[PDB]
């Protein structure tokens, strides 16, 4: 399957810092028909970023509404995103589940809205440190995936992201062994509930303190198809992470 | 006085599990001149642990011999510990008094040997459930402390640990009120036998099923200066217990 590398800039950037960063990104020579590279800038930065980035790079937004067009002040609907030809959306990111009270119900409704409007979605899930120490990792992960897996119709348009909460922006990356185990179990869940062909074509990425030093060993794992990169994507060295996947 | 938090790994660990654990511990940003944090790995794990742990963490061993260098197969003398620059030693832990037949006499001789070799010691004592139900708590505790208190010359180098036997690894922690009462009586014993200045500078920790949920309320007590943590110290969440003391 095609490897996938996503840059989640989260809530960072200025018009100038983005110009400098996109410049470095554009210098990397890579074939978009062999590797997917998506950049997710802040909403108000979308037009600026899409313009500066070369067409080989795909772009998207960090969140989308579970509602349609209407009286929902502050939200961006899937219909609006499609009108702008925004290709991807991130759904269920830990930070939205944590600081904001997004639940599995919100995740499934947002995915349904996205697929309905032909948007490609990057869906995140993962267990907290407390759940891991209680050995509930697989139980929690299974519940989270089952909350929306039946909605997936085209397995090339939905990308799964295993995000252990304890590894997000902390510097404590999951070891290749740890991640591989979880990814293998996730694909088995998909295989058994959706089908083997489907399971083998869906990308399952790892997210959580991925950097230029550990990316190579992680992507080498049989069931890790790429990554969702946070803080490391705000640096010019991010290009080396992309290189590890080509 | 400076709070003190001790991680007693007891008889647990593998080279790999220690690498993962020390990694999480190293991520906690804390000032060692404001808080003492000591880790006690198994003897054969000492070098490995000392190397992996950052210098902000102090280390020690779980037991020391009451004899000096010589024909005592299986023992580690205080002289040997000092040669290795091992900073702390635990003395009189319930498990050594119980499974092994260490008595108050052994506790005092081991402390004398430790202080003689400039080692800092964490001395444990506490009453059994049977003694508590007979209302002999203070009587038993007083006898145990009096067995070695005259040997203390530097009150910053000896740390006392009130370990109610019924609270060790059982999950039944002493309530803040219970512990506070006992700690207050212990400090009064020291005050009256050694002096007020001495009594006010010596750390008296509580040990017995301390976890991330109850640590805050315990450390808040006026005479509880920290803890000796067992099972909860084998988990990455141990960092939250350290946080409660900073």
């Amino acid at each position: 399957r095609k490897y996938f590398v996503a840059a989640n800039w989260k809530c960072n950037g200025t018009l100038e810092s983005i110009k400098s960063l996109t410049n470095s990104f554009n210098n990397l020579d890579f074939d978009p028909s062999k590797l997917d590279v998506v950049v997710f800038p802040v909403s108000v930065h979308y037009d600026h970023t899409r313009k500066l980035l070369q067409s080989k790079f795909s772009t998207g937004i960090q969140n989308v509404s579970k509602f349609g067009n209407g009286s929902y002040t502050g939200e961006v609907s899937a219909e609006i995103a499609k009108d702008l030809n925004i290709e991807y959306v991130i759904i269920g990111h830990f930070e939205r589940r944590k600081y904001f009270h997004e639940t599995d119900e919100d995740v499934r409704e947002k995915l349904q809205a996205s697929l309905k409007n032909n948007l490609k979605a990057v869906v995140c899930f993962g267990e907290s440190l407390e759940q891991r120490e209680q050995n509930k990792t697989i139980e929690v992960i299974t519940k989270q995936v089952k909350a929306f897996v039946d909605l997936i119709d085209n397995f090339d348009n939905v990308i799964l992201v295993y995000e252990p909460l304890w590894a997000i922006g902390t510097g404590k990356t999951a070891t290749p062994e740890q991640a591989q185990l979880v990814h293998k179990e996730i694909r088995k869940i998909v295989k058994d509930t959706c089908g083997e062909k489907q399971a083998n074509q869906i990308r399952i990425l790892y997210g959580g303190s991925v950097n230029t030093e550990n990316c190579s060993s992680l992507i080498q794992q049989e069931d890790i198809d790429g990554f969702l990169v946070g803080n490391a994507s705000l640096k010019e060295s991010f290009v080396d992470i992309i290189k590890s996947a080509m």
